[PDB]
């Protein structure tokens, strides 16, 4: 679930993420096109790709499990396609916190209409 | 140009575009998202994937030369690039004009975070 | 805090805010222009009107204290600028909650440039 | 009208407006909020204090009538109301031109959410 992704990205970055990330780059807000701003915008480009992957069940709304096991996110259950979505959002998290450095403002509420007509494939 | 794939939208359909076709549906807005919600924005959805093809020249912002030749939308010019995106708008806006019949007002404006977490590939 | 107005707006309406009313007609957005679509978003107006009263401290990132006595939001503290703003937010949940009942679907994420050019007074 | 205000700041800049203006600091995308961010942004806030005192027409979507007499941009018409946007909408583009020496790109884009809260005033 995006609200468990969230609470990920909130413990490893300190940043709110519906202000922080939810409309950064053209990538991070909803869908994605063209070309990646930067590293953070790479980290949506790539847990957009890790969504699309999986098959058996909603990303976006199936709640899965996990546990902060020594300050690291830890992926659990029985059902492989949730724990699957579970890795693409722990990566993602971690994803954020190593770019961190490279953040920039400007590229939050970035405008889609400014990004590339030719998208990246993953 | 979009400002010449705006007036092909207008001739063709009679409609506004930027009210009628900007926010339409998953794929009419910028960028686009899951699944096509209808006839009208799987043209959306088939122009975008006409733009991602397009790699010498800018679909967006490049101008391209075109006439009205009987009725008909009709690309002209030398340069094969801005004549390929020219035939993009042009068939995007027939997509609109044969739809038209199909068209919903609850799709113009329909906010993204509603469409489909899998989107459909060109 | 938006995130504290955030829970205010959650919890009386049963809504994920950022979802349902962080781009709701012409003012619920950032800022806000023209004239209020409907009920709901002229409680975005009134509050938008309510921030721009507030002068000794920053309504959108400063943290005030409430509580939820009794299931009505109780706004505390010794500062009176804190306060104030979580009046303002206050009265915007409750806003939102009397008038759920003709909250339109396709006013959320409604097109800013579709909004009138001369905008209601405070 | 916008899409006329458009082809003068076009020739008057030699920059796509809705690339480079559209969404500019806090004033110059829709609405307006907080305090303008520089010269460029100060620009689009006249130029909002300037629609707003139109009355008896529709600054967004009246057509009026003009022309480049001299490489400068000469607005006409027997309608006073007409003229008196185009006044508005000439002097912003030559606003935008003489100030394009302080124009930052890390402003274009830049997200609503970190304007000011309170207001300046026309
Ligand atoms: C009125 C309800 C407010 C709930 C908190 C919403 C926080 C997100 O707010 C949104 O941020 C976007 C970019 O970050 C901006 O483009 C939007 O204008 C803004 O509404
Ligand atoms: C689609 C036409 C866009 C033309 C470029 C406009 C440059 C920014 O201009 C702004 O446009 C706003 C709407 O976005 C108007 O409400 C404002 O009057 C104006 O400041």
């Amino acid at each position: 679930h995006l609200l468990q992704f969230r609470k990920m990205i909130k413990k490893m970055t300190g940043k709110e993420p519906v202000v922080s990330y939810a409309f950064y780059g053209c990538y991070c807000g909803s869908g994605g096109r063209g070309k990646p701003k930067d590293a953070t915008d790479r980290c949506c480009f790539v847990h957009d790709c890790c969504y699309e992957k999986v098959t058996g069940c909603d990303p976006k709304w199936d709640d899965y499990t996990y546990s902060w096991k020594n300050g690291t996110i830890v992926c659990g259950g029985d059902d492989p396609c949730k724990k699957e979505v579970c890795e693409c959002d722990k990566a993602a998290a971690i994803c954020f916190r190593d770019n961190l450095k490279t953040y920039k403002k400007r590229y939050m509420a970035y405008p889609d209409i400014l990004c590339s007509s030719k998208s990246e494939k993953c």
